């Protein structure tokens, strides 16, 4: 099975969760737990980070893509594609794309269309994980993250 595409997807759905609701999930990850704990955290202490240093900018594009539904959050696809896909790839801009993501996800919970945090989760997870994995294998994955920003 797709190990790789299993695990960031889990990653990257339980932050865009959990920073919509301000809750976190209690159930065990799934394989490869620890590392993916360990991502999750690293995330809550940079994504939370970039979402500020970025904020004006964040609100910016939030405007531009103008998100009202179901049929607006399926055409982020696209954009991320041409934006993150589209360049060259590093740690920053991973945690970019996976924290614009958590931007628009508080969104859908202002608007109340929280059923598509998930449905965007497994998209960001699919431009990340289908464009970039050469480049993800070569950084050793998630264990790679959580060792790139370590403090
Ligand atoms: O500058 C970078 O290194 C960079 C790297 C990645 C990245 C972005 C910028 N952007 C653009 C920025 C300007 C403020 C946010 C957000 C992005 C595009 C817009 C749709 C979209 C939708 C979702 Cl769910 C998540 C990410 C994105 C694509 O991810």
């Amino acid at each position: 099975e797709d190990e790789l595409y299993r695990q960031s997807l889990e990653i990257i759905s339980r932050y865009l969760r959990e920073q919509a609701t301000g809750a976190k999930d209690t159930k065990p990850m799934g394989r490869s737990g620890a590392t993916s704990r360990k991502a999750l955290e690293t995330l809550r202490r940079v994504g939370d980070g970039v979402q500020r240093n970025h904020e004006t900018a964040f609100q910016g594009m939030l405007r531009k893509l103008d998100i009202k539904n179901e049929d607006d959050v399926k055409s982020l696809s696209r954009v991320m594609i041409h934006v993150f896909s589209d360049g060259v790839t590093n740690w920053g801009r991973i945690v970019t794309l996976i924290s614009f993501g958590a931007f628009v996800a508080k969104h859908l919970k202002t608007i109340n269309q929280e059923s598509c945090i998930e449905p965007l989760a497994e998209s960001i997870t699919d431009v990340l994980v289908r464009t970039k994995r050469d480049w993800l294998v070569k950084q050793r994955g998630w264990d790679g993250f959580v060792e790139f920003f370590h403090v």
